[PDB]
RNA sequence: CGCGAAUUCGCG
RNA sequence: CGCGAAUUCGCG
RNA sequence: CGCGAAUUCGCG
RNA sequence: CGCGAAUUCGCG
């Protein structure tokens, strides 16, 4: 009886519990009846509902200003902040051991997906509800300033966390004129290494980061 | 009528506060104070909404795999042309002089919909189905008889095998991520230029890479 | 131009 | 293989 | 692309 | 066995 749990924490009830529950089904439980395609209508919804409320409660509205911020508020991280609040992910349905945040976020959003279409794709009363729950935690990540940590960061917190070691960034090369010039770091943490390519020095090291980080998941 | 209201008509739509139109039609070089920046922020999540509402909706494949490659020629902005200019609005941009290019087009054709969705009050149901009336249409083609994607390597092809008589050579650089979901950067040469490529196939990426190698060549 | 081929690339 | 493009060669 | 196969990997 | 991502070979 949890899907008439969540409606009465939501402020909405599906006309159609089977579309409720397929947004909260993953295709490790069902292969016919998964979230795929909602999280990718949820995605492009929820990114709206956001983007609408940035350009609206933010003191700066240029682009340079405004990017930065919405990519910490339509980042998986901040998915499973509005998600928790909804206590998401004890109303998944998923094979015991395969549910994550990546998971989660997607959920969220096929969740909504969901409520849009039940609703005979009403944007404007789907919105409201998203408002009427997440709109305040938004307003005040907008204020606090939240942004996404860089990856460099990222990288130096992890393997610090690890082997309480930061990265070395040793410089290979340089290859465009004085015009438009490109160098070539290696990133490096214990003996594994990834090479990122920029502009400038620093963009080249981010690369490298961002690589790394992806290389030291898997180990 | 005026250029607004000649806009308007075709739009289908007459904004209840012109300034708010303007300011989706300026360019920053035309108006320091008054441009399309932040209506262009809001217009492309709006605009990108619309069009994934359209595509999840009415095509055949739903797949995560199939919908992605589709959303993003959709929202190309090579793509938003197509519907700018069955609006011919590449007419009525406040812009100074030469400038303009395909890419001040599709951001004003964005702005254009969040001054539309602004001045209705906020009115998604409304805007969304505005747009629909005038590109539904287009868009459904676009899905069902699906994309021609560009032949980067053979259109290359050509500019060298003239150009220098020589044909471009691929060499790959390195592959990664699990085996079911490869992700392939090979490197593009020719004479003595060089450039890079990604993407989840050995030809995808050759794609990718021919690309830059001629958006560089014909700078030099 | 037409026919028949070689080579490269892409598409089906 | 078919089809299309580019370079090439041969015949008409 | 079509047909016939080999290999690696993910899913059922 | 079956579905999917990738890399090859033969035939059309």
């Amino acid at each position: 009886k949890m899907l008439e749990q969540l409606e009465k924490k939501l402020g909405y009830t599906f006309k159609d519990k089977s579309l409720l529950e397929k947004a909260l089904t993953h295709v490790s439980y069902s292969k016919k009846e998964h979230y795929e395609t909602l999280e990718f209508l949820g995605d492009a919804l929820v990114n709206f509902f956001i983007v609408d409320l940035l350009v609206q409660y933010s003191p700066n509205k240029r682009e340079g200003f405004l990017s930065p911020l919405k990519a910490y508020l339509i980042s998986e991280e901040f998915f499973n902040l509005l998600a928790q609040k909804l206590e998401l992910h004890k109303f998944i349905r998923i094979k015991r051991g395969k549910i994550n945040e990546t998971i989660i976020g997607d959920v969220f959003k096929a969740l909504w997906a969901a409520v849009y279409i039940d609703s005979g794709r009403d944007a404007n009363f789907t919105r409201e509800l998203f408002y009427k729950l997440f709109k305040e935690d938004i307003l005040s990540a907008i204020k606090e300033g939240r942004v996404k940590k860089d990856y460099k960061t990222i990288l130096q917190e992890i393997t610090q966390k690890r082997w309480k070691e930061r990265p070395e960034y040793r410089l290979i090369s340089v290859e465009g004129p004085h015009h438009k010039k490109k160098f070539i770091v290696e990133a490096k943490i214990k003996e594994y290494r990834t090479l990122g390519e920029g502009k400038s020095k620093k963009e080249a090291e981010q690369r490298a980061a961002e690589e790394l980080i992806k290389l030291l998941e898997e180990s």
